[PDB]
Formats: C-alpha cells, sequence, structure tokens
C-alpha cells in the first residue's frame, strides 16, 4: 500500500496509520478511502492527492 500526498498542503496520507479520527481506518488503502473524505489538514478532496512514487 502506497501513500498519497495532499498536493495542496503537503500532508501524507499513510495507509499504515489510516485516518481513525474521520472513520478511515489503518490498513485502508487510498482508492478504498470514501469519496466524500477530505484532507484533515486543510480541507481539499481526494482529487488534489498523488501516489507516492519512489
Ligand atoms: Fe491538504
Amino acid at each position: 500500500m502506497k501513500k498519497y500526498t495532499c498536493t495542496v498542503c503537503g500532508y501524507i496520507y499513510d495507509p499504515e496509520d489510516g485516518d481513525p479520527d474521520d472513520g478511515v481506518n489503518p490498513g485502508t488503502d487510498f482508492k478504498d478511502i470514501p469519496d466524500d473524505w477530505v484532507c484533515p489538514l486543510c480541507g481539499v478532496g481526494k482529487d488534489e492527492f498523488e501516489e507516492v512514487e519512489e
């Protein structure tokens, strides 16, 4: 499971951690996060995130 970055503020979604306080449990791949979820830090939608490839 890849990490994704919010391209607006730099927040990194790490699938190991999830975003549990917004209902996204540890182990949830980015593509399975409900599509109305927004960046916890800046509030933009999923469409401004990009996969972290390295
Ligand atoms: Fe953000």
